[PDB]
């Protein structure tokens, strides 16, 4: 786009990451302006956009009438409305459905490729950026703005900033960090999301899942006390129904082919069925390992083995770093 992707480098896991400047091509930014921004957005999204502070960002879901997840998104206030970040593969559809019902609202809804999405993660990310900015988001102030730049603070798996900015500023930031930081691309970011249990939704699955199919309730993206949003019945239904459909899973292990988005998984007839889950996202790490993010029944034990339908290797199960209770 406005900004050339950095070439890929084998992604690692959070634990021993050196300073990393990343270019987030596989993500995409969109906005909404107008007098009816709050009103309109509030009814379209699972998160209570009203008590959204000037300094916060959240992972809302966005559903269809039936409570089906069009996509999830990181929302934050921007201008007189909101901006949000989500996977590139889905921006278009989504924005299209979003704009369909904006007909009676004083509201302007657009993609934004003029702005650049960067990631800074790894070893002393905080201290590196601190020489380039007067203020940095923190746990207590999770969104901070400085010139053409908006910084979002993340805590998992280890503390990264997500930077939304100008081409000029990206150039500056890039020229100033090139030397002391590795450059990587989306997959390093993606690996950190997968490592953290944070649902990733690509076009192949927009429409397939209930927010909680995906652990969203666990990550603060559903408001149950709020007024009304498309699909809220279904969503609230699924909470009180008690019966918990499925969930979002972390699978590891070596692999030849990269799992694609929306591909069946295979369980082990040790005492169990066969063709089981669906596939959210995957990254080949250094090892020769992959890490896969999947949606399966909340029912399966520190036992089971799987493998993308058309592949053939020991996939097992790594524990979500957050509690589903």
């Amino acid at each position: 786009m406005a900004f050339t992707p950095f070439p890929p480098r084998q992604p690692t896991a959070s634990a021993r990451l050196p300073l990393t400047l990343m270019t987030l091509d596989d993500w995409a930014l969109a906005t909404i302006t107008g007098a009816d921004s709050e009103k309109y957005m509030q009814g379209q999204v699972t998160a209570d956009v009203s008590q959204m502070a000037e300094d916060q960002h959240l992972l809302a879901a966005h559903c269809d009438a039936k409570g089906k997840m069009w996509s999830n998104l990181r929302l934050f206030r921007d201008g007189d409305g909101f901006a949000w970040i989500e996977r590139r593969s889905v921006r278009e559809p989504q924005l299209t459905e979003l704009k369909k019902y904006a007909v009676f609202s004083k509201v302007t809804i657009a993609p934004d490729d003029e702005r650049v999405l960067l990631g800074v993660a790894g070893f002393q990310a905080r201290a590196a950026l601190a020489n380039l900015f007067s203020e940095l988001p923190s746990k207590e102030k999770q969104v901070v703005k400085e010139g053409a730049t908006t910084l979002l603070w993340f805590e998992h798996p280890a503390e990264r900033f997500l930077i939304v900015t100008d081409e000029a500023t990206a150039n500056m930031l890039t020229d100033k960090l090139r030397g002391e930081a590795e450059l990587n691309n989306s997959q390093q970011w993606l690996a950190l999301n997968i490592e953290a249990g944070f649902p990733v939704i690509d076009a192949a699955n927009s429409g397939q899942f209930i927010p909680q199919a995906t652990n969203l309730q666990a990550l603060g993206g559903i408001s149950f006390k709020k007024g009304c949003y498309t699909g809220q019945e279904m969503v609230a239904r699924a909470k009180f129904r008690g019966a918990n459909k499925r969930a979002l899973w972390l699978l590891a292990g070596s692999a030849s082919r990269l799992p694609e988005a929306g591909e069946d998984l295979e369980l082990k007839m040790g005492e169990n069925w066969r063709r089981t889950g669906t596939v959210l996202a995957a990254v080949k790490l250094e090892d020769g390992q992959v890490v896969v993010q999947v949606v399966m029944n909340n029912d399966m034990e520190p036992d089971s083995i799987f493998r993308v339908r058309d592949d053939a290797n020991t996939l097992h199960i790594e524990p979500l770093p957050y509690s589903l209770e």
